[PDB]
């Protein structure tokens, strides 16, 4: 089995797994939609009661499985709980990252396309003033790129450039993954994460210099970091905070587990896992939190910035920020640096969420790495045409896999590892080889607080929010639901074939 070559490479690869589009695009929108500082108290508590403990649990499960030649949850769940229902539940550890990859890599390809166009200066020129006259050319730029519907049909028509850039993006992902763990993912992380950190710090510094008649970047930081204890009673904020914690740390994707399956059986995971988790949170709240929101607040004020965040999920990062930059000398190049930052953040995450399918084809069906990578890329590239051409298919996949799925799977993996496998056996496995020990209080958190916290979350979610999404959406949501359900059945069939191959061997 491949292993990570160095401790630093392991940490930077895991940090690149975590640090992605969720830090720089998702977190600012989630925080702004939910009152800024009102969002941060639940967010911090969720990190301490969910993020950290599940990170350690996923590192432990992966290292445990890797020592027996298994890096994905169908086999690992079965090692922890010899029961054919364990293999079936483990399919979600292939399905969730595959479904997320199907729309994550496409969004990633937008950042590359925008980076290219901004580098070469093929960008809108606002009029030499009214905010709408500045924002509209950049809204039109995005809408022409992804092909937003101009009539009533729920149909997208991406530009030829966007389609080609998606092929290029897929090719870049493949060229890293096909070289493997140490010579591919690890080597790239050592280059990408330093670059990513420098670009982000430079953009924060540039954004901190923004000042208009409507405010300063400081006004944005006060909005994000000022507690509002009245919102501690709103379940929606807690739901939003925990969902972001899952998404930003790659928890419930089966991806941390697969990466940790390449950690040597004796090697520490307590300190390594905490460091990767801590690096992501720094990149999230310090870097991601200090670029988009302060820039938007400085130019428009809190109320307009909040409304911009609510209007869309891509408004802030693809329309508003480049528009703001356009009003400053060298703003087109700053836009390039922003989208180049997003691309590297995205790329280091998309190789991580495609590796589980690769590891399954290698570990369980005994495919060569070459064939495993090429077939995985083929499945993602083909399936992505649904997200490219059907309006709101992206949203449907992000909900079932990237929102509900991750939380459900995090509770599932905790119950399997800490209740069924055994809390004391799980606790020993986490701490074995640790440079540090997990604090004893966290044994009680993992066994009792974390599962109850999530169970309550999922119940209030399913009762007071989800029904709207099962009765109000447009009929085309069933196209995406049908397809991703078919993907689950396809992956279940592959697990079945892996069973019969081991039976026959
Ligand atoms: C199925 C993939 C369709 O892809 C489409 O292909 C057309 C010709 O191939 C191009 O002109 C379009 O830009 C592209 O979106
Ligand atoms: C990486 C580079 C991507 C290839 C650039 C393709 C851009 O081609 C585009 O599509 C149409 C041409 O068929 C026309 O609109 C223009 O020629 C151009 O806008
Ligand atoms: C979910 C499945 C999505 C497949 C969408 C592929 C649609 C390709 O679209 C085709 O592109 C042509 C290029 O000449 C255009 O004339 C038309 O839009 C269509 O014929
Ligand atoms: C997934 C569905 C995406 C298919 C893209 C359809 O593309 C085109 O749509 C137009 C209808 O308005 C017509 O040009 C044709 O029916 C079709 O080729
Ligand atoms: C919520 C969980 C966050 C609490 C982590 C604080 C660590 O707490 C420390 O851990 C040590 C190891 O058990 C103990 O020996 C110390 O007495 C304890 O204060
Ligand atoms: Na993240
Ligand atoms: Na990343």
């Amino acid at each position: 089995r491949e292993h990570w070559a160095t401790r630093l490479g392991l940490i930077l690869a895991m940090a690149g797994n975590a640090v992605g589009l969720g830090n720089f695009l998702r977190f600012p929108v989630q925080a702004a939609e939910n009152g800024g500082g009102a969002f941060m108290i639940p967010y911090i508590i969720a990190f301490l009661l969910v993020g950290i403990p599940l990170m350690w649990i996923e590192w432990a499960m992966g290292r445990y499985g890797g020592a027996q030649g298994h890096g994905t949850t169908p086999a690992i769940f079965y090692l922890l709980w010899r029961n054919r229902f364990a293999k079936i539940l483990g399919v979600f550890g292939l399905w969730i990252p595959l479904v997320v990859a199907i729309y994550y890599v496409y969004i990633e390809s937008w950042t590359l396309g925008f980076a290219i166009k901004f580098l070469v200066g093929l960008v809108p020129e606002p009029p030499p003033t009214d905010p709408d006259s500045i924002l509209r050319p950049f809204k039109e730029f995005l809408y022409s790129y992804i092909g937003v519907p101009k009539g009533d049909e729920p149909i997208l028509k991406p530009s030829l450039f966007a389609y080609i850039v998606f092929l290029i993006t897929m090719f870049i992902n493949v060229s890293i993954l096909i070289r493997g763990i140490s010579k591919g993912i690890e080597r790239f992380a050592k280059i990408a994460m330093p670059t990513l950190f420098i670009l982000a710090v430079f953009l924060v510094i540039r954004v901190f210099l923004l000042e208009t008649p409507n405010g300063t970047a400081a006004d944005g930081l006060n909005f994000l970091w000022t507690p509002d204890f009245e919102k501690l009673k709103d379940p929606g904020v807690w739901i939003a905070a925990v969902g972001q914690i899952f998404f930003t740390l790659s928890l419930g994707f089966g991806a941390i587990i697969t990466y940790a399956s390449y950690v040597r059986k004796d090697q520490d995971i307590v300190l390594s896992g905490l460091t990767a988790a801590t690096l992501n949170e720094k990149a999230e709240v310090i870097l991601g939190g200090s670029i988009s929101i302060p820039a938007a607040v400085a130019f428009f004020g809190v109320a307009n910035a909040v409304a911009i965040a609510k209007a869309g999920a891509f408004n802030l990062g693809f329309i508003t920020l480049p528009a703001i930059f356009s009003q400053t000398a060298g703003g087109t190049f700053l836009g390039f640096l922003w989208f180049f930052l997003l691309f590297f953040a995205g790329l280091t995450s998309s190789i991580a969420i495609m590796q589980p399918m690769i590891a399954f084809l290698e570990d369980e069906l005994k495919l060569s790495r070459k064939h495993a990578v090429l077939w995985t890329a083929a499945i993602v590239f083909f399936s992505a045409h649904l997200v490219m051409f059907l309006n709101k298919s992206l949203d449907e996949m992000d909900f079932w896999a990237g929102t509900i799925g991750v939380v459900f799977f995090g509770l599932t993996e905790l119950i399997i590892f800490f209740w069924i496998f055994g809390a004391d056996k799980a606790w020993e496995e986490i701490n074995r080889g640790g440079i540090i020990k997990v604090p004893r209080i966290y044994y009680y958190v993992m066994r009792y607080i974390t599962p109850a916290f999530l169970a309550v979350l999922l119940v209030v979610w399913a009762r007071e929010y989800i029904p709207k999404i099962m009765e109000e959406t447009h009929w085309t949501v069933w196209i995406t639901r049908f397809y991703i359900i078919g993907l689950f059945l396809f992956l279940t069939f592959l697990v079945f074939l892996a069973e019969r191959r081991r039976n026959h061997e």
